[PDB]
């Protein structure tokens, strides 16, 4: 039984849940929608949902895990009822690693077609992109004018690299019909796989190290791409739109859900990372400023992001002579098509393109990191057989992952990734965000984690923290939930429709996931010996006060545990 | 640490062997095998190549299981550097009882199609078979001359019950486009494997009696087919033209390797399901008479198969007014094609198919019974803590089993299902018996052996037992497979050509094995503490007699050892 581990430094901590809460959705997603709902009008919701969103969620997070110092899975002692919950998001977790495996390939793809003075996505004629023929000129080198929609046009040289040089996605026709993986990007996922694999082997040792040089990268990237920006012609057009403030649209009832899926797909907050990496910290750390930190710093990172990235995309316009809202898009698509082209219509296109995708590649690879080391640490704390050999496990996780993302790398794997990607990461990580804040909010008590917090830290937390704690966090996370279940439309790419079968397998395994959580729950009532009282008792009370179950003197019986605010 | 299990009665033991050595093998590839060589002059060979791949084999693997009473991996402790070729053999069958499933999943598929009075495979019109409209005429209704192959035209009834009724083949165009596993066949195969789970969930207790009654129902049910056969006219020409004696091919050097083939892969020889099924009986128990019965209950019964086979093709023949060489085939495609089709001309269709797919069945099911008994055994003994945990076990691997036969059962998985068969089966369990061989009968020794048999049953086997053990058997295992590895020819289907990388990826498979072995050989050569002669010492001594390798008393080491016969 050796010790539990613990963290070099916390600074190693602090850039870990940096580049965990830091992703490319504050590249290629809080942009689009900050500009696409009124600009300045987007933050004022979002920054306030944020707030709710981002400080005591997260801070519960990290507080149950130096509470507790155990993975996401076991961390539910005081509830066992929830347990299978936390096995839950593990899954969730492992299944976004999937497919954010092949984003990262699609990276290292660039970067090893960033070596070259006739870069791929500059011009055509088989220059390392299947050539489509289908009219495959110069972006808009001859004509003033682009009708169709920028990112819509299948035509330009950086998206015939996309989705025919590196994707292939001309050789499929859908998910029926997906085909063999392709090669290069099989040894890109080698690559990947082993770099997560030699940084994950041996405990929060190198993987501080990793993540150190994966936070002190990107913003690096960052302030180099925007100070050259903002000397570009035409990018003060991009910014300014950026930052237009148009409060007509708040009533929309749109800005605000965006603005909340946004904030907690980008935060964090609800998965196995914050408990993992709090559950290496010191039981005197401060919570409490590390969640704070960590949330002005992904704010931070979202805005600067955008402010480069409309810069970009400004500029982009001026040399196309179009408007801003033409070249604006959302995704690995809007980066990979539009940041080429305006980089290859730079000076020295080989540097930014190279520092570019180094920035990219190092997010993937940390955020990538982050997942995996929650799962291998839930896995281990929940079976200690997992925890002593920990090379091997981590080694069979990487192969797992590197088995179904080779799957998720085929002719046709796009669909998957959208498929997996939308289903499992947005209901079953909702499901599990609202089941464990229940779980820690109501069946656990906010008064007996606010004497966990005070134990922990001298402070006690206010009352607004347990207020939104108890009722807040929950309702948001029920608003969001139904929000995801009733705007459900059947999945469409492009232009291609997904035939029926696809949706009701993202739902059968949304579904696996929210009847397992009540499998464990069945499975934990069935396996108790008493009767219909005792067997609740023994569910909805802590493991080291199951004595005081013997003794009646349950405390969530009483309706006094119930309203404790 | 429970006792190990044993069998309620010997007569158990004796029908799971006969069992697993009665095969749809001796159905559809002996008679076939037996009329092409010559007929009768296919038996000169067969049977002496027989008695051999019959005899001590054989009697080996059971006089190995009572001296051992352990699984096909964990039975080498007497050569650790061996240890490893059991874990192939394993997975070897683990891989053959996939495409085997699929196999036993047709014939069910048949039997809910045999419960009506107009069969599927009589006529026309979309009547429960895919209708290709490519002329889908009555079998030879109309015109009295058969041109092509009977076998080869694809416009019969029957024919197209089975490629695109059940099959769906016409959906596919082969490996690189499979598609989705079929939901009819789907339930049939969750039907087959909760079947084998039911029976193999507890011991060898209740597989006892499954094992007996798909024992004693293939028997009846050839011999009222034979009975009902002999009084058809024109089976006495089938029957002829399978025992005509023709001793003018056996020098063809054609008639010795596909009698070698055939009974190689009839008796199962060196597999560990003979080993797994003597690892229960008791240490008295004889060995000998128990695999001379197997052997010649197995021949006798691929014999009398035969007749019937013949018998029912001379019939058709009669009635299609064709040679017995045109209707003559061999395989599935052969039973599920030619077999209804004489069953709908015969009076009471119903009650021949209904019995001749419950045949089937019964043989697929207690086939695939013991092979997934060997890889249980062979787990557990490896894993003490898969032997007391023997459901969980058993539903792991009947699941992995379920979802690569789903994999399998696709529109084109009849592609996968050849490959798989061939290559696996062929070239990983001919390696694996021959380093079994060798390990036994040279590395061991055979006057080990032979002691060992000598303290199980009184009598001591003879010369003749010993030297076809250390000479006989390892060289006629070695012909093979150099006759296998020149012999190979690319895959090929009816008319489909195999693209490379599917036998890329099958020699790729049997390649996975074969140097598991040596990583296995290499795994204990290393894990040991020691020089070169103490390391090959421990490698090459038995566990028990480890300490005599301290003792310089190794006698492999001796020359006496090697000619010891
Ligand atoms: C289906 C299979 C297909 C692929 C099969 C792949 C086979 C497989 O399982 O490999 C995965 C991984 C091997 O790791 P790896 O390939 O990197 O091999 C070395 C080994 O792990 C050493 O222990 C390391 O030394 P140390 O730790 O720094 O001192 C050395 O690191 P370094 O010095 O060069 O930097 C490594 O190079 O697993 C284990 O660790 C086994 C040892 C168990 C515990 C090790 C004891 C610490
Ligand atoms: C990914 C998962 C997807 C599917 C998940 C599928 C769920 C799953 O995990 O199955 C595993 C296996 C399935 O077998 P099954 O569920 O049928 O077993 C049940 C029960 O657990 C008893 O083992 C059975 O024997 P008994 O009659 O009571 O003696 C009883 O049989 P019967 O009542 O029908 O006759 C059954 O009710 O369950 C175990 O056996 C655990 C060992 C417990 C040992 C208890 C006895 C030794
Ligand atoms: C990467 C996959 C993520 C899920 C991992 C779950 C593995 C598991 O096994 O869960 C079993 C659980 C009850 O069994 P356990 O909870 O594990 O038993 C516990 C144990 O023995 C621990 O060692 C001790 O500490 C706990 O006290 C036991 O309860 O049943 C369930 O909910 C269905 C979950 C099955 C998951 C299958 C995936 C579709
Ligand atoms: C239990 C977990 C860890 C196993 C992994 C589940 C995931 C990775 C598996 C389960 C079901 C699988 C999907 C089932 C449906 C298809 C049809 C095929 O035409 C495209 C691949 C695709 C989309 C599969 C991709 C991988 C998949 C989503
Ligand atoms: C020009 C392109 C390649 C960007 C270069 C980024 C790399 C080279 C830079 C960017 C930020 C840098 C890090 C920022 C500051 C520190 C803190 C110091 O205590 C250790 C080194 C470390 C961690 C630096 C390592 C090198 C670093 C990662
Ligand atoms: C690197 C330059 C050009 C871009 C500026 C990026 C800023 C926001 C980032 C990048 C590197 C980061 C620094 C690298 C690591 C350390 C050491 C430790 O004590 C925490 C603060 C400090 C000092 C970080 C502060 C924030 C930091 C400076
Ligand atoms: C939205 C973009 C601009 C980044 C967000 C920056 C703003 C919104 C963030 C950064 C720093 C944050 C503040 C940090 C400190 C506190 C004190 C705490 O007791 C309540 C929350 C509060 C008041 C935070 C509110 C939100 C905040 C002001
Ligand atoms: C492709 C994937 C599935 C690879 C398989 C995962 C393997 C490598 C992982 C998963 C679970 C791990 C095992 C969990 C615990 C133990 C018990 C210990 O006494 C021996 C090591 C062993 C057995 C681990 C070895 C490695 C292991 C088997
Ligand atoms: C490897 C990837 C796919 C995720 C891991 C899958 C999980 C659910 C499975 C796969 C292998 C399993 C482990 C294999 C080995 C052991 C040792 C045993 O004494 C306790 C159970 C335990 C620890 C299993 C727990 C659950 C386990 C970790
Ligand atoms: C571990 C995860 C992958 C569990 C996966 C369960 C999914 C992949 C399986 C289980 C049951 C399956 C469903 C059962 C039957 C139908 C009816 C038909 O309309 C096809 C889709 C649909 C709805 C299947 C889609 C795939 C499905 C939902
Ligand atoms: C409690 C746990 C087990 C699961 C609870 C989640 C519930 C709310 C899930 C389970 C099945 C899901 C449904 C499955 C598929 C469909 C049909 C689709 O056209 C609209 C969404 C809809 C209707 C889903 C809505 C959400 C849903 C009803
Ligand atoms: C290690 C063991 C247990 C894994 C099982 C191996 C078998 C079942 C797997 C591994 C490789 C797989 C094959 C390799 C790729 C293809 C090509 C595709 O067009 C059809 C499926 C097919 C033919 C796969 C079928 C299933 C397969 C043969
Ligand atoms: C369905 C029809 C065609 C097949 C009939 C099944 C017959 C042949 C099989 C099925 C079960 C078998 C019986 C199972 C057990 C016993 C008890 C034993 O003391 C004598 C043999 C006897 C009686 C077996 C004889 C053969 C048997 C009756
Ligand atoms: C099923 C019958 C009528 C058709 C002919 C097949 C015969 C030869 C097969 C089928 C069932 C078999 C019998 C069923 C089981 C037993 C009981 C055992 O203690 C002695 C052998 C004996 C008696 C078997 C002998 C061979 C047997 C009789
Ligand atoms: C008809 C064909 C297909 C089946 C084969 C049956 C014959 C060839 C087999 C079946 C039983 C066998 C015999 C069974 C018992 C013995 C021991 C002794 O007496 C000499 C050889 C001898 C070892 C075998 C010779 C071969 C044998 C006669
Ligand atoms: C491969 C997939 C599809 C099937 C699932 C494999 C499962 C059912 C099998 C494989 C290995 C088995 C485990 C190995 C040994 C142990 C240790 C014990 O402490 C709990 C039971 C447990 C954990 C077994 C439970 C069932 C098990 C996990
Ligand atoms: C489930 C089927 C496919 C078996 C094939 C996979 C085999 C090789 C794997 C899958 C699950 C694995 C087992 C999972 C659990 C344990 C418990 C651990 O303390 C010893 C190793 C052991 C026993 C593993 C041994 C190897 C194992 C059985
Ligand atoms: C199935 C498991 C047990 C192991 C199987 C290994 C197979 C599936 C894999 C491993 C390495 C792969 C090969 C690697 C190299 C090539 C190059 C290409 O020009 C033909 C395909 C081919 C030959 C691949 C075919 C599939 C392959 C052989
Ligand atoms: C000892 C273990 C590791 C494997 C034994 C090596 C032998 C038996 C294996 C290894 C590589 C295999 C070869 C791989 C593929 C080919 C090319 C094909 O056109 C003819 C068969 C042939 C030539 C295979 C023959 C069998 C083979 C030579
Ligand atoms: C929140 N910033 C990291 C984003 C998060 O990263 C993960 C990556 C890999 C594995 C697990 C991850 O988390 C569980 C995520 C979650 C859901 C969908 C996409 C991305
Ligand atoms: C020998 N009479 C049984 C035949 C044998 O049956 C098995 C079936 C399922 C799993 C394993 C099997 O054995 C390992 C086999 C072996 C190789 C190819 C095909 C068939
Ligand atoms: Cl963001
Ligand atoms: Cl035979
Ligand atoms: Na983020
Ligand atoms: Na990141
Ligand atoms: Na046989
Ligand atoms: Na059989």
């Amino acid at each position: 039984a050796q010790p539990r581990e613990t963290w070099g430094k916390k600074i190693d901590f602090l850039l870990s849940v940096v580049g965990f809460a830091v992703d490319l959705a504050n590249v290629w997603r809080f942009p689009y929608l900050c500009y696409k709902n009124g600009g300045g009008a987007f933050l004022i919701p979002y920054t306030l949902f944020l707030i709710i969103a981002g400080m005591p969620l997260f801070y519960m997070e990290l507080a149950l895990g130096q509470y507790n110092r155990e993975g996401a899975a076991t961390v539910w002692k005081i509830c066992p009822f929830f347990k299978g919950v936390g096995y839950a998001v593990i899954l969730i977790a492992l299944y976004v690693g999937f497919y954010y495996n092949v984003i990262i390939a699609w990276s290292l793809y660039y970067l090893f077609s960033s070596f070259t003075l006739n870069l791929p996505w500059t011009d055509c004629g088989h220059t390392w992109n299947s050539p489509n023929c289908t009219d495959p000129k110069l972006l808009n080198g001859s004509v003033l004018g682009n009708h169709t929609k920028y990112s819509k046009y299948k035509f330009t040289p950086a998206a015939e690299f996309y989705e025919r040089g590196v994707l292939h996605l001309h050789e499929s026709s859908g998910i029926h019909d997906i085909g063999l993986p392709q090669w290069q990007l099989l040894l890109c996922l080698m690559v990947v796989v082993i770099v997560l694999y030699f940084s994950l082997w041996k405990g929060v040792k190198t993987s501080g190290k990793v993540v150190w040089i994966t936070a002190t990268l990107p913003y690096f990237v960052l302030f180099v791409l925007l100070v050259h920006g903002v000397t570009l012609p035409g990018a003060s057009n991009g910014i300014n739109a950026y930052l237009h403030i148009d409060f007509y649209r708040l009533k929309e009832a749109t800005v605000w859900i965006d603005a909340a899926t946004q904030i907690f797909f980008s935060l964090g907050a609800g998965f196995g990372v914050l408990i993992a990496f709090a559950s290496y910290n010191k039981f005197d750390n401060n919570c409490y400023r590390d969640a704070l930190l960590t949330s002005s710093i992904n704010c931070i990172t979202s805005f600067v992001s955008g402010f480069a990235i409309f810069s970009i995309l400004g500029y982009m316009a001026h040399e196309h002579k179009v408007n801003i809202e033409d070249v604006a898009t959302e995704g690995a698509g809007l980066v990979f098509i539009l940041y080429p082209e305006a980089i290859s219509t730079l000076s020295g296109s080989t540097f930014w393109a190279v520092v570019f995708f180094v920035m990219l590649l190092a997010l993937g690879l940390d955020s990538s990191m982050g997942g995996m080391e929650a799962v291998i640490t839930g896995l281990a704390d929940d079976f200690q057989v997992l925890k002593r050999h920990r090379k091997l496990f981590t080694f069979g996780v990487t192969f797992s992952t590197f088995l179904l993302a080779l799957f998720c790398i085929t002719k046709g794997g796009i669909y998957v990734l959208t498929l997996l990607d939308t289903f499992a990461a947005g209901t079953s990580i909702l499901f599990a965000v609202l089941m464990e804040a229940i779980g820690v909010s109501w069946f656990y008590g906010v008064d007996r984690f606010s004497n966990d917090i005070q134990q922990m830290m001298g402070f006690r937390p206010g009352l607004y923290w347990r207020l939104c704690w108890k009722f807040v966090s929950p309702a948001f996370l029920l608003f969001v939930v139904v929000v995801s279940i009733i705007n459900f439309k059947p999945l469409t790419y492009d232009d291609y429709i997904f035939p029926p079968w696809a949706n009701w397998v993202g739902w059968g395994i949304a579904l696996s996931s929210m009847v397992l959580v009540p499998i464990y729950v069945i499975y934990k009532f069935l396996s108790t010996q008493g009767s219909l009282w005792e067997r609740l008792a023994y569910g909805i009370t802590p493991e080291n006060e199951h004595h005081l179950v013997a003794q009646r003197d349950i405390r969530q019986f009483q309706l006094q545990h119930w309203l404790a605010i």
